């Protein structure tokens, strides 16, 4: 198992939140995932042979928010 | 009809704005609801006879929004 932090940009309620949560935890292989709002940070748990950090980026970029570099 | 614009604060993006939409729109007696979020304000169409503006007011409250 992987877990990693993603640094996001423009998050501003739990509604966000929600939708990263969401569209993270929809992707197969992901096992848990968590957002501190103040910090913008997204706390992911994946299994690697399944998922990416990429896939999962691109699923909260899809959201409309930014993922640091 | 009646008409009814209330000073909400607290709206921070497009689903907030969609949260009041879906909750004042779904009592029964309104007849539209439009949002300004970068003013913080909501105009609500209404059959006052159905819904009063204390039902909207608390509708918004209940989505976490403070109504002045
Ligand atoms: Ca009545
Ligand atoms: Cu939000
Ligand atoms: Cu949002
Ligand atoms: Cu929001
Ligand atoms: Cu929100």
């Amino acid at each position: 198992m992987e877990q990693k932090t993603l640094q996001v940009e423009g998050m501003s309620c739990q509604h966000c939140v929600k939708a990263v949560e969401t569209s993270v935890g929809e992707l197969d292989g992901v096992s848990a995932v968590h957002v501190n709002l103040e910090a913008g940070k997204v706390d992911v748990s994946f299994d690697a042979d399944k998922v990416s950090v990429k896939d999962i980026a691109d699923a909260i970029e899809d959201q409309g928010y930014d993922v640091a570099k």
